[PDB]
């Protein structure tokens, strides 16, 4: 069976990807972002959704999680969903101003603010993509994410979380965090995702050399043909 | 019906895509390289191979299809091939030597010359990937690709296209050129497609804006799903 992987295994892993094997940051970000969105579709396609297009809200962190998020939601733009961007933190760095340009002449809307009641989330978005916090949070949930979370946790619709649900101990989860219905555990699951009991749980990132599979005995599945996702159970 | 695009046309969407719209350079290749591989998946799965696994040359030329070309030999290689990659002329940027090293530790190797025979190529490799020239090629074909596109020609095997079938102009095609089976237009396909009679033409680069799309009205065809490639025909 497949590996869940510690914070150190995961920090481990992800600087061979870019010190040694040189792969760059924003090329896996795109690839993981790519396979983000696919889970997504996968998982919530527009003919099962009551909107033609369906809705949805991606929640952006300050570091790569965020990332990851803006890339999600361009690829949903393609993909035929109607998504909006909460980035109330921006990085100042041409990685970070590039995706946001990216998305905005894409005609993908940034929100000014989050909305405060769960239930006009409800109203507004059929789905919420939490790219809030991932594999290298510490925190110490400060402003304005606590609120945000706090937000998300009275939702009736579904959350989509990316690698790690946002608030959660990377490796020992919280029983009373949000409790998403999708994680997209991205490279290799995160020992987090043993306390998961959503409907929904698919590995992503499709770029693990076979090699760096075999040094840290991932036991990675086979993605089938030419898929960048895979559907765990 | 889709648009089939100019030089000209081409080198401006391509300018639009980096200067307005701030995607990186890399960011598309990757997405490019993605679609080649998952095009010659497609075209031509392991299952219907003789070898397990397929064998792959993949010949990558100095500018930025020899780009995709690294970049689809690596996701060949996740795919479930056996790539091999000449690449006789490679510019010294961390971009491409990055490339070079992300192959190397797959475990992809790079030919130090070019098999003189077609017959000895045909029995090495199951499938040629033609990433020599591509859009913005003006040439005056210099060594050492003259004899390169020259044994090509002589091949058995099928010889699967990046965007432009190398040695055709751009454009116009080339009557006495390369024949290859398999194309895969990125982007948007040139006028020189019209030319095109393999068995096998893909539409790949799933990241145009529907902004890009409706101001050079190029009409491109919905991609089924998730698929960052569909067939045109
Ligand atoms: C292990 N690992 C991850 O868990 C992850 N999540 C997002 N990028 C990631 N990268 C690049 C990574 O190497
Ligand atoms: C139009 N066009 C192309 O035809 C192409 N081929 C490879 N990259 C490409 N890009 C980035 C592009 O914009």
């Amino acid at each position: 069976a497949v590996k869940y992987l510690s914070q150190e295994e995961a920090q481990a892993v992800d600087q061979e990807l870019f010190n040694e094997y040189q792969f760059s940051v924003d090329q896996l970000m795109e690839l993981a972002g790519l396979s983000c969105a696919t889970a997504i579709a996968k998982a919530y396609p527009p003919t099962s959704m009551s909107k033609s297009p369906p809705t949805v809200l991606v929640i952006c962190g300050p570091g790569n999680n965020g990332g990851d998020g803006l890339v999600c939601a361009r690829h949903l733009k393609l993909f035929g969903y109607q998504p909006t961007i909460y980035y109330p933190k921006r990085p100042n760095k041409p990685l970070f101003t590039g995706l946001v340009t990216q998305c905005q002449k894409m005609d993908i809307p940034f929100l000014g603010e989050m909305p405060p009641e769960p239930m006009m989330v409800d109203e507004l978005y059929e789905l919420v993509v939490d790219a809030i916090f991932g594999f290298s949070f510490k925190g110490d949930v400060r402003e304005p994410f606590h609120s945000i979370l706090s937000v998300l946790s009275g939702l009736t619709v579904p959350i989509a979380s990316i690698d790690i649900p946002s608030g959660w101990d990377v490796e020992k989860g919280n029983p009373s965090g949000i409790q998403p219905d999708l994680l997209i555990s991205l490279t290799a699951p995160k020992k987090s995702a043993t306390h998961f009991t959503g409907r929904y749980h698919y590995l992503g990132g499709r770029f693990v050399p076979p090699a760096l599979e075999k040094k840290y005995q991932l036991n990675l599945p086979s993605y089938p043909d030419t898929e960048c996702v895979y559907r765990l159970q």
